[PDB]
């Protein structure tokens, strides 16, 4: 898969498990079209969101439902979600890992783009 | 004023100056209405976006044009922008500083939320 | 003054108040000499650590006692502290803001380095 | 291995490869004793630093030579290194991933502590 999402929990020092992630592709009319989604695994990872064929150049938004995560942990979060918006560009580097490190009032996102 | 956006450049170790910031507020119809915009100053701060009166409860989106910022520095960054989406003032008015720390392939955003 | 330490709490979205900060400067004998210390104020800032005259070129270590901070909040954090080690003023005097953003198992530190 | 170090490069959006990492254990006299070291792999990872047997409770310092990394990339860095200092506590969670995300003037470190 050319796209992987990895979410870490900076409060618990753990993968952020069962975090809903939605991926959207910007449509011609500048709207976000749902493209894929999943929940992060026990390892805080979400694999298999897309395929090389499907994951064409375009602007993608990865929306990480951080709020539900924090709500599940009983911790007041600031953000509604973490939205990572990027242009996928052909095609090297090929693989995108979108890693998000979550704190209740802060998140960081990083892209590890590799071949 | 209750909403300040601060943008720092993690490559240069500097404020991120002249960064366009667009603030949107989720409307009743669940669309993003333009709320305010500006650009960061030499201090990487953007003040005066709104007022206590205008900054009512709502879901706000602060979209920081990090791409233009990096592009102006010759960098093709990963992100189109840094988007900070949050419910504001739901427990009464607060002063929000939305700080973004930018790197070409990473950004972090933090909110420092204090009482008026 | 040329060295400021700012500490933010990423859990609370607040300044990290009363955080002990110890600054050391690498001596000629390559040991860490105590340089300055203080604690962050209500704004999570620690000012007045040093002066232009005293803050000469050197390798400085800012050790932020994040553990005591979290522990006081009932949290057993991962890190003993956040340690920021850097060469200062090597291209002439600069004003350094060392910002740390703290979470129990993570911290980030940034330097905003500006001219006097 | 109970300890893994992972280093990412926030400028290039890549693993931070060939980054020297030194691990130290605080000795009884409060000095740092070198314990282990390595360079991060192509994946920005450093495995096999220690073993469960050797990695007893104590205060450890992971010193990531970020400066040499940035120097190799021709980018002026701020920090001499990134030092992650933590108490290893028995023994759950067992495995420590010390992840560092590097920028020239900023780094973040996170511990992902799992079983
Ligand atoms: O250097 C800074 C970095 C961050 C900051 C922002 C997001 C993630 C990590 C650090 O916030 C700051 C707030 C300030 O008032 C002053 C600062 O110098 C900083
Ligand atoms: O602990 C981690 C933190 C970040 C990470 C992500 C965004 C901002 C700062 C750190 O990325 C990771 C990627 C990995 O493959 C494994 C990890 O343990 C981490």
């Amino acid at each position: 898969c050319p796209l992987m999402v990895k979410v870490l929990d900076a409060v618990r020092g753990s993968p952020a498990i069962n975090v809903a992630v939605h991926v959207f592709r910007k449509a011609a009319d500048d709207t976000w079209e749902p493209f894929a989604s999943g929940k992060t695994s026990e390892s805080g990872e979400l694999h298999g969101l897309t395929t090389e064929e499907e994951f064409v150049e375009g602007i993608y938004k990865v929306e990480i439902d951080t709020k539900s995560y924090w709500k599940a942990l009983g911790i007041s979060p600031f953000h509604e979600h973490a939205e990572v918006v990027f242009t996928a560009n052909d095609s090297g580097p090929r693989r995108y890992t979108i890693a998000a490190l979550l704190s209740p009032y802060s998140y960081s996102t990083t892209a590890v783009v590799t071949n």
